[PDB]
Formats: structure tokens, sequence, C-alpha cells
């Protein structure tokens, strides 16, 4: 349970400041950020934390995706607590990590203060916040069917009774879906296709000095990347396993 | 035969999902989208598509290539309408499905009204649709020879006689291929080089409201993309069993 | 005899099509075309063309390469003629059919005129020309030293003693070498580190109408990428086998 | 040891020459050069040297790397000063090399003058220097927290008692991990995560006319890459060993 927890803990955290970096590096500064990179800085950060921990837990690095194997029957429910702790703790010191080393960047970008809104905004580095066009409950339309594509996928890639990805490069295999779900599908909602990668950095902020205003902002938007994806990721795996199983 | 449909629906819809994406991310919002992510979103698209259906079906989520196969005899001409029957509706949903998720961008970026042509077009997120310089007849070269292109190298990479790429990691490569279609030779015509990917979007623009002008535009384009494919991946196909065969 | 140079023929026209088109969006469209899609375009054109003929002949699909095998002893010289024709002739037709392919978008572009010089240059699609900053020898010094790099990368790749990239793979690599090649080292002269890149198509534009400046540019810029990877190759080729060997 | 020597003086020159490159790109061409190229120049340059020397001394390539794994008891004391010598002049020669190859270019952008600050600075094409905003021990942290986290990764890839990397392929994923680590976290210090990539070029513009500035720059920043990365790659991998083994 121990070793479970701990890798766990590493392989999100490993995952987790790779892409909040990425994400960083785009809002912070123009010449040296882009959205291919927040992509390819999430996407391949995974794979990371894959290598880390994927023998010794599986490497899930997501609430939902571990909410979809113990409800599915692969992992056992009396685990389902001990990966979510090692997945918030592990998200939740990765922000630590990226306000540390990036405070005199986002001290300078935003001119000393912290806010949620504005042109100089600094809180979606760590959270993701629904942008003015669109509305609560399409964001959770847009959570809950790409964590289902993730949720799909990533049960195709690993489904040794399928076609697999081949044993000791499927890492790279879920870092490039994890790439091309944000180059696809996320500018929606930020795609925030983890409950880890949110609200773990989310609270973080607002223990930093952002407020209160990460939760209240988007009517409220915060609780849908806890929840949809939950609901998306077991939707996905249950699709895979009638159709192609 | 039902596993078989099933598996090229699934398929092409992972792929389609992915592809039209990228392309509404592009044609939609400047600081997130990107030519490159449409070819990364397209090629990697069908990486995911290989991995779901790769075999059970051979993951072919292209009618030009599943024709091309029948053709030459490599699959029984008995199961060519169940691919792309598959392939159809996996395109048609994956097109509702990116309606749905960007219908509050799509709105907000057209201003409510959906054109096929002008500054605020967003018919070309779903179809693809000849641009201004460019003319049918050219169009029908492109397609027929990006198809080819696309066939000699798919037979290249998974003709075990030959050199293969590594088995579990030929997804991979195939996805690489797209991705460099794209890129080199998909400015003409937008390398609609699979008819799936082409007619089902199609219809469904017209059934959601861009009227009968999706059809008729650049001269009656629709049919080139369904028509020249065919003939291309065929001869693609010809020319590397006769050459490198 | 026949084979090889069937196979070779083949490699060269699957990967120059892909860089040769590649090199047509970025100088043609600005939305569609960029310097790494370039280097995309031709470094994994490669890696379609080793699938296609790296059992049968090696895939070597440049002059250099090819030569640089030959006086190593590693290929028979009675060979080095049909190797160097079937890559002349697949890199010629491929120049061809790039120009039917964008014969509109290269009319467009440049207004009807063929200008190997100026604002709407479009004879650089082709062959590469020397940079106004940069000199004929310090030109052929990067041309050495760029195939030079390349030849001790591609026997490093492809050294079963030494530690090789994993067999069924190796086209892969070989196209992410050519890519980096590009991306690192690619903007001084192009990097024609193939012959058969350079001059076949230079020859067709000559004959399509681009004039005889195609070869008078640069102070008679045109044997440089023909002469200087042939020595960069074998001095690259020696350097490993001396150090690494 | 003369082969170790020899092995990582050219797996260093191979990555230097590849990074330099990518750098001087982006900082002498706008439309040749990006970040991305850049974190693409250095990421599979590693991989090509990993190919180069992997099997003969490791391809360490980076003097903290070096010092991590004698430090752990996994490489003899005796070979580290072998090591580093062979990285110091891979990295020298690799400078020489890039200001051969761009000396027309470095001379056209800046003006004839060498300057270490300024809008047409050059000599942040081979050393790394602390930006007007970030401080000497923010950088500090910065260059010893990313040093841990490639150590970090780089055990967790090259593990074979954990989930490894595929041998054979190890190479490309170590480049995806230095491609990813200047992606997410290199805006701050330049990540000079190798403290032979950082002091030998260094040493190179200091002798090249660029004067005495290259170490008075950032209040005497040039001793933080080269004694910051060994503590962190020695705390990074006492990590791994103590969570993951
Ligand atoms: C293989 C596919 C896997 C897919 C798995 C996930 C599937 C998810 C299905 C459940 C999603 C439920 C979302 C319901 C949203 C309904 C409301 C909606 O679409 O917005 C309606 C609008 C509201 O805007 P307003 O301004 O308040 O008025
Ligand atoms: C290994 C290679 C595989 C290649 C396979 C595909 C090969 C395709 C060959 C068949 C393509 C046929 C296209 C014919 C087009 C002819 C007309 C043409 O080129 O445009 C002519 C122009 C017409 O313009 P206008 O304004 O109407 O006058
Ligand atoms: C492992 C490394 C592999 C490297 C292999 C390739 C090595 C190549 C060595 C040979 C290259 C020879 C180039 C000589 C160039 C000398 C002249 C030169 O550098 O420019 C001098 C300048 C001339 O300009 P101007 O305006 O006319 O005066
Ligand atoms: C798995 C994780 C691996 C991580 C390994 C590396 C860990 C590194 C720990 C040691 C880093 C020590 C850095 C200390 C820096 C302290 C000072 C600091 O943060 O800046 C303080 C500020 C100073 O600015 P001023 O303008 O002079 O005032």
């Amino acid at each position: 349970m121990v070793r479970e927890f701990l890798a766990e803990f590493m392989s999100t955290y490993v995952m987790m400041v790779f892409g909040l970096g990425s994400v960083a590096h785009m809002v912070l500064n123009k010449k040296y950020g882009s959205y291919l990179g927040v992509n390819l800085g999430f996407g391949f950060g995974v794979t990371m934390g894959v290598h880390v921990a994927g023998r010794i837990s599986g490497a899930h690095m997501n609430a939902a995706v571990t909410f979809a194997n113990c409800a599915l029957g692969r992992v056992p429910w009396r685990k389902f607590p001990v990966y979510v702790l090692g997945q918030f703790l592990g998200s939740f010191l990765a922000a630590a990590t990226i306000y540390s080393l990036f405070y005199t960047a986002i001290l300078h970008f935003s001119g000393g203060q912290l806010m949620v809104t504005g042109p100089v905004a600094t809180a979606g580095i760590f959270a993701t916040y629904l942008p003015d066009h669109m509305t609560l409950w399409r964001g959770f339309l847009n959570e809950a069917w790409l964590t289902g594509m993730l949720q799909l996928c990533l049960f195709a890639i690993t489904d040794q009774e399928n076609n697999p990805a081949l044993p000791g490069t499927e890492a790279l295999v879920i870092g490039i879906l994890v790439v091309i779900i944000g180059v696809s599908l996320g500018m929606n909602t930020g795609y925030a296709i983890n409950p880890s990668r949110d609200l773990p950095p989310r609270i973080f902020t607002f223990i930093a000095g952002w407020g209160k205003q990460v939760f209240s902002n988007g009517e409220n938007w915060w609780w849908v990347p806890v929840v949809a994806p939950l609901l998306g990721a077991y939707l996905g795996g249950i699709i895979y396993l009638v159709f192609i199983g």
C-alpha cells in the first residue's frame, strides 16, 4: 500500500510539474510559450510518469482513470482512496514547485498582484477556468467526452487481447494520446481531463494568495473538472468493453 | 461481420473526432490552433484508431484504402459495404460530436450564422473546400496523387515480406505518415485523402443548417474527394506491388 | 541490379516528394507553411523511403551516403552508378510531381513569372540557393560538415556492433536525425546534404522555364551541394570508424 | 579508458552541435528559429549522442549526470575525471564548430561586434545568461530542480528492475525527456542542466573575442550552472532510489 501510494505520488508529481510548467511558459512568455508546447508538456509529462510508476501502480495519474478502473472491476475499490491521495499530494506539491520556480516570472508578468481574471491573470497556470463564451453545462459535456475519449483510447493502447502498443513503448503512445487530446479538443475547457490536475492546484492557488475567486469563477466552475471526468471515464470505459471487447 | 462493422465504426469515430477537433481549433482560434496541429490531430488520430481496430478489421478508416485492398485481392469484396458503412457512420457521428463540443465556439466565431464561404466560414471545419486559385481537375490530380502516396507508403509500412515497421509500433509509423502528408502536400485541397473523412461530415453540415452550398461550392467540388482517392489508392497500390513486390 | 535500381528510385521519389512539398508549403503559404514543417517534411520523408527500400537496397536516398559506403568498402563500387541513377531519376520526377501539384499555387504566388531571385522567387522550392550574407566557401564548409554529421550519426544508428536503434524502428530514428539536422544546422545553406536532393531538382527547374540563372546564382553555387557532401560524408564516416569502431 | 574518453567526447560533441545550432537558429533568424526548435535541437541531439556512446560509456554527456552516478556508486570515481574531460573537450569543439558554421550569420546579425548583452547579443548562443527579472539564487533553485527532474526521469527510463523503456529505443525516450524539460521548465535560466553544456562554450566565447563579460554577467552567474546541477542531479537520484527503489 505504501509503495503504491509513493508510486502514484511521484508519477503524478513528475507529470504535473511538466504540464504546469508548459502552461506557465505559454501564459507568461510569448516567444518561449505556445499552445503546442502546453500539449507537449502535459502529454509527454505523462510518459515520464508512466516510466516512473507504470509497473508499481499502473501510473493512473488521474482520479477519473482510477475511478473507471475501480468501477469496472480492474482495480480493487480499497485502493481508490490511496491512488487519489497520492495523486492529490503529487499535484499539490507540483503546483508549489511551479510557484517557486516561476515566482519572479509570475510577479514580473502580473505586477505583484495575483488575479484570477483579467489581462494579467495568473491563476490559469495552475487550474483551468471556463472561457467567456462557454457555459458550465457545455463545459460538463466537454469534460466528460474528453475523459471518455482518453479512457477508450487508454484501454485500447494497453489491451493485450486487442492490438496493443508494443510493451516497453506504451508510455510513448500514452503520451501521444494526451498530446493530441489537447491539440484537438483542449481549447474549450483547458482539457482538465484529470481531477487530480485541476482541484489540488486550485486549492494551492487559494492558499497561495490568489483568493477565493478561484472557486467562484465561471459560476462555480471548480466542481465540473472533478465530477464530469469521473462520469466520462466510466462511460468511455464501458463503451470500449461492450464494442471492442 | 458485426464485430468488423463495430471496429470500423469506432476506429473511424476516434480518428475523425481528433482530426475534426484540430481543424476546429485552427479555424476558430488563432492562439490555440495551427496548421501543424491539424496535421498532428489527423495524423495521430489515425494511430489511436489503429490501436482500436487494427487487429479486428485492420483499421482501414478510409474508403479509398478499403477499396484498394478489395480491388487488389487482399480483402473480400463482400466486406467492402460493411467497411464503408462503418466508416460513414463513425465520421457522421464524429461530426455531430464536434458540433456539440464546439457549438458555443462556432456560434461565437461566426456570429450565429453558418456560412460555407466568407471571412467567418465554418463549413471547412467538417468538409474540405477548394481554394480560390485551384481548379476542380487540379484538385482531382492532388486528391489522387495524395491517396496514392498514402497507399504506397501504407503498403510498405505493413509489408512483412519487405522492411516493415516493428509489430506493435506500426500504429505510430502510420500516424507519422498521415502527419507528413498534411505537412507537405495538404495545403492545396485540404488533403481529404479519405472519402469517409469528406462526405459524411459534408452530409452532416447540410443537415445541421449550413445549407446546400456545401455541395455546390467550388463548382460542385464535393464529389472529387469521393472518386479521386479511390483511383489514387488503387494506382498507388499496384505501383508498389509491381515495383517493390 | 534492376530491383536495386527500382528500390532507390521509389525510395528517393517518396522522400523527395514529401521534402519538396514541405518546402513548397513554407515558400508559398504563410499560415500553412513553416520551417519546422520543412524539417518534418524532409525528415520523415526519409522514414517512408527507408520502409520502402531499406531491405532491398539499404535506402541510401543520398549520393553522398552511397559514395561514403562505396568508398569505405561497405558497398561494391559497381553499384554506385546504379544507386545514383535511381536517386537522380526519383528526385527529377519528384520535382515534376511537385510542379504539377502546386502549379496553380506557384503561378498565383509568383504572378505567372518564374524568378530565381526576388520577393516572389520560386526556384528555392526545388533547389537550394545561397543566402545573401553567406559565401561560397563558407557554404562548402557548411555542406561538408552537415553531411559528415549525418553520416556519423547514420553509422551509429545502424551499427549492430555498437548501440543500435531497435531493428524495425531504425527508420523513425533516421527520420528524427534528418529533422534535427534541418532544425539546428539547416538555415545557412538550406541543408542540401543530399546531392540527389539538389542537382536533379535544379536541372528540372532549368528545363521547366526558370532559366539558366538556377546554375549561375550565388557565384555558381550549384556545384557545391554536389561535391561538398561527398567529401563530408566520407570524412564523417572514417571518423566514426576510427573513434567509435 | 581511452575508448571511454573518446565515446564521451564524440557523444557530447554530436549533442552539443545540434543543441547550439538550434539556439543559433532561434537567436539569429526569426523565420527559421523557434524556442520549440531549440528544445528539439537539444533534446534529440542527446538521442544521437546516446546511439554514439550508449554502449561504450553510457553516454552521460552531462557532468552532473556523471557526478550523480559516481556519487551513488553506479560508476567508479576514478572514471569521473575522464568523463568530464571528454565532455568538456566535446563541448568546447562543438562551440568552435558552431562559430565557424554561423560566422557570417553571427557577424551579419550583430554587425561585427560581439556583445554579451544588448539587442544584438550573440553570447547566449553558446552559454546561458540569467534574464533581467530573475535572481542568482532563484537561478540556483531552477538549475538544481531541473537537473533533479532530469536525473529522476533518467533513472526511471533506464531502470531494468522498474518499468523501463524498451531496449534499443531508450535513446528516443531520453531525447523526449530533454525536449519537454526545455518546453516546460527551460525559460527561466535557459535550462543549462548540463555543466558541460555551459562552461566549455562560455570559455570558448571569452577566447573567441566576446570579452570577460561572459563570466561577470548576471552578478557572476557563470558558476551556478556548474555547481547547482551537481547538487540537483545527486538529489534527484537519491530520491528515486529511496521512493521507487
